[PDB]
């Protein structure tokens, strides 16, 4: 099983989420494939409306430490497993510390959402590990800027699987993230401990998107 | 002209707002007042579609400080107008710092949303004000907790809005929040000085709120 998240980080207006949806490919998508979306938070029910049996899940960007109840601006694991079966948690533009990113593992997991971890190198790992969760590995020293791509090498990505995968040592998923684009995900399709990409820039062009998802 | 804040903060999965919807009761509404209803921020499309035709107006729970771009988890301003007329912005729950709420109110305003801005005391009002915006005096201290109400008394209350509009001393909207209730609502009303309220737990049933908005 292989997974394909696009991070649409906050980049989209609702005419671009819905013209999105039109221009996206779902004839990419076979058995063996998971594409996943995650829209900014107020796009999360427009998506998984028009999405809904394509095939294609939804995530949110983040989720609320916080239980049901009175938190002004904030947005509950609960009310998000309504909508997605994912959740982006720690993401590195988020700057939040390891107590609370486990924090919010804890609460995806209690309410039956998959959280798909973020991390900025191997290391990072052990302080997050526990059953049930999703593993991104995206160094922001190779985050696009202003979509121009700051990729790793192949060899890089090869050697911190590799080395991912002693701690993960269980068939847990992995992806990666980091200027994942046409270019150069052949290479990662080929990694073969590797599960899947996290793409962010690339996966506001719906024809590029989808010809990420066909590589594989 | 009065104005009747629903503030649901985290209580509502998606069936209690498709449920709240079809108990609110839109004969109520008239040329006097706006109701706003701010729900989580994953709920504005749904609500805005189903109750701005009935003459409801949106609002946000928070916007971000940050301006389009790569900011995993963050919801716009730029996103929020395109659904929302209104932002609550600053609510004692977020406990953000006066520089932050500063920030908040200019990414409104440069965007064309009306921010609603929560002060806890009637000092706050100097750090934040600026034409344009609408003010919101919540004291931590009477907010409701589990259903209990703390109101505040109508003598302090009153005594409260008095020194507000030593400052705000140009008609500038002011909203009142706090245990806000049917059994409280008649002394807010007759409060000339004061524009309507702000709800919470009472705001969570539909006809509970509609018959706050026809105390007016």
């Amino acid at each position: 099983m292989k997974y394909i998240v696009a991070n649409w980080k906050m980049n989209m207006s609702l005419q671009d989420v819905i013209g999105w949806t039109a221009g996206f490919d779902t004839s990419v998508l076979n058995a063996d494939i998971e594409a996943i979306v995650a829209p900014s938070s107020l796009h999360i029910f427009p998506v998984a409306e028009i999405l809904k049996k394509t095939g294609v899940s939804v995530a949110a960007q983040d989720v609320s430490v916080e239980e049901k109840g009175a938190h002004t601006g904030e947005t509950g694991a609960f009310q998000i497993k309504e909508l997605c079966k994912y959740a982006v948690i720690g993401h590195s533009e988020r700057k939040e510390t390891p107590e609370i990113v486990a924090k919010k593992i804890d609460i995806c997991l209690t309410n039956g959402i998959i959280p798909i971890v973020c991390f900025v190198e191997p290391k990072k790992i052990s302080l997050y590990k526990r059953p049930g969760i999703m593993y991104a590995w995206e160094d922001p020293a190779n985050i696009s800027k202003n979509g121009r791509y700051k990729e790793k090498s192949e060899e890089e990505i090869k050697e911190g699987v590799n080395k991912i995968r002693e701690i993960l040592d269980d068939k847990e998923p992995l992806l990666y993230g980091g200027s994942v684009n046409g270019q150069n995900i052949s290479g990662l399709v080929n990694i073969e401990k590797l599960d899947g990409v996290l793409v962010g820039h690339a996966s506001l062009d719906p024809r590029h998107f989808s010809g990420i998802i066909a590589s594989y």
